């Protein structure tokens, strides 16, 4: 897997695709 190089908001690391963990910032990376 990977995380894809987007700006995508999340509440939690459901929210992130591939292998996206949501950061604290409130965007997935």
């Amino acid at each position: 897997g990977v995380c894809p190089k987007i700006l995508k908001k999340c509440r939690r690391d459901s929210d992130c695709p591939g292998a996206c963990i949501c950061r604290g910032n409130g965007y997935c990376g």
